[PDB]
């Protein structure tokens, strides 16, 4: 079942954020919600850069690129300076560096691209025409409680991807550790729709090798830090002595 868990303590959290937000949890026995909105877990939003966890299962399992491969800044303006360099597609996740992601997804191209995601299930599965920014603007959409299911089974190899696909691709999304528990996630920020929508999806290895997998998500505008999703999703973890 999907039941609310124990909190007060993080239902204030996000209202002292003047937003509205949930954070699902799903353990090896149980989903519980958290938060001051809990209607949005089950609610479809686009899922933003948390698509790129796919985009890089699919472009690995289909040869299209590889863990080494180096990709070119042709020297175009680029929405941060960070951006603006080579760098592989690990790199790229961690700086979610969207245009190596678009550059990828070209090369898997719609049809390829929406094979596979209708292969897994995520979400509506619905890609439409554009297969350069379908998960930034739609029409993809995913819940948050389909999203903490999809990076469960990615922490766990169970998706339907090579073994080592998935292992190099949850190798990328290591975030922060703190004594020995191992924060691994995908921050995700659409800007561009209304209302905004902010994820940050992953999973906990706790030192003992239990995993908590989460999924955060919340209303976003314009003037919130970037930080404010991990700062709420580390508070929360903690509170609840997943960290």
């Amino acid at each position: 079942q999907i039941v609310q868990g124990h909190n007060q303590v993080i239902h204030q959290y996000f209202d002292e954020k003047n937003t509205s937000g949930v954070l699902v949890i799903q353990t090896d026995k149980k989903i519980n919600l958290y938060g001051n909105a809990l209607s949005r877990a089950n609610t479809e939003y686009v899922p933003a850069s948390t698509f790129k966890m796919l985009n890089a299962l699919i472009g690995l399992e289909n040869q299209k690129t590889d863990i080494n491969e180096i990709f070119k800044w042709k020297g175009e303006k680029r929405s941060f300076t960070a951006w603006e360099k080579d760098m592989t597609l690990g790199e790229a996740m961690k700086l979610s560096a969207v245009p190596v992601y678009q550059e990828l997804a070209r090369r898997i191209g719609l049809d390829l691209m929406q094979k596979e995601v209708k292969r897994i299930g995520f979400g509506n599965a619905e890609i439409g025409q554009q297969v350069d920014n379908f998960w930034l603007v739609g029409p993809l959409k995913v819940t948050p409680i389909q999203e903490v299911e999809f990076v469960s089974q990615l922490a766990h190899t169970q998706l339907p991807f090579s073994e080592k696909v998935q292992a190099n691709v949850k190798n990328m999304l290591l975030l922060e550790e703190s004594n020995g528990y191992k924060i691994f996630g995908k921050t995700g920020w659409a800007m561009d729709i209304k209302p905004q929508v902010g994820w940050l999806t992953g999973w906990v290895e706790q030192p003992d090798g239990k995993i908590v997998a989460f999924a955060l998500n919340m209303e976003m505008r314009s003037e919130m830090p970037a930080s404010i999703r991990n700062e709420l999703l580390m508070k929360s973890l903690k509170q609840l002595n997943i960290i």
